[PDB]
């Protein structure tokens, strides 16, 4: 039972071979959950299911550089459920992070920021209870 929002540190910022596991439950109604890979001040992934974008489910991914938002990826296969208890996995790979949920690959978002060692906290917001958040190396 994490209080949100939590902060994980990511000691020597984020390599290769990183899997970082976030394991929660998604309240009643919600409407946004959000994962900010942060170096300093930018975001260097943001990771933001929105549960109710005019009446569609969608998840925003973004990067933030000095206070701007870029440009948007986003994806219509959306496989939180309001209610249910989820796991998101995030593997760090040389080109991308690679995000699994529930098991199931999800999605891939290729690195803008380039200095992944400065990379070295996660945010977690939104409307979760948040159970627990780790890193292993594999
Ligand atoms: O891009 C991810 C970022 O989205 C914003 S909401 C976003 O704001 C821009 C201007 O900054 C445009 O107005 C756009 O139509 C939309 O409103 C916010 O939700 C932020 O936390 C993050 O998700
Ligand atoms: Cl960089």
């Amino acid at each position: 039972p994490l209080i949100v929002p939590y902060n994980l540190p990511l000691p020597g910022g984020v390599v290769p071979r990183m899997l970082i596991t976030i394991l929660g439950t998604v309240k009643p109604n919600a409407n946004r959950i959000a994962l900010d890979f942060q170096r300093g001040n930018d975001v260097a992934f943001h990771f933001n299911p929105r549960f109710n974008e005019n009446n569609r489910r969608v998840i925003v991914c973004n990067t933030k550089l000095d206070n701007n938002w870029g440009r948007e990826e986003r994806q219509s296969v959306f496989p939180f459920e309001s209610g249910k208890p989820f796991k998101i996995q995030v593997l760090v790979e040389p080109d991308h992070f690679k995000v699994a949920v529930n098991d199931a690959h999800l999605l891939q978002y290729n690195h803008r920021v380039k200095k992944l060692n400065e990379i070295s906290k996660l945010g977690i917001s939104g409307d979760i209870d948040l159970t627990s958040a780790s890193y292993t190396m594999i």
